């Protein structure tokens, strides 16, 4: 009843959302993004994300595909197995829809905690 659920979901949306832009800008140069932490790869045409996948306590980023080159759909998780008991292994997905290059977010959280713009 104490648990801070609300801010849980504002902090695991803030550790994936600012990616967005990290990746729209490796695709716009014909580049890839791979996950984790690095330098660019001159050879590979690769960028990493460049965030480590345990940057924020309260769960774990994963990217798939990963390499992502932008003919295959996108997906950037937020998977929060650090949470408290009411987001514990609730998971936010923002999804990069190649046909078009839009984003959509989803959670699994319970309603009153997904963050604003999200959906069930």
């Amino acid at each position: 009843g104490t648990e801070f659920a609300r801010s849980e979901g504002a902090s695991a949306l803030a550790s994936v959302n600012p990616l967005k832009t990290t990746v729209e800008e490796a695709l716009s140069r014909g580049w890839s993004v791979k996950s984790g932490t690095g330098t660019e790869d001159a050879t590979k045409k690769e960028v990493p994300l460049g965030v480590a996948a345990d940057a924020n306590k309260l769960g774990t980023i994963a990217l798939k595909p990963d390499p992502a080159d932008g003919t295959a759909d996108i997906t950037l998780t937020f998977t929060m197995g650090g949470a408290g008991p009411k987001n514990k292994g609730k998971i936010i997905t923002l999804t990069r829809t190649a046909a078009d290059g839009l984003w959509k977010c989803t959670s699994d959280q319970d309603e009153q905690f997904i963050p604003k713009g999200c959906s069930r």
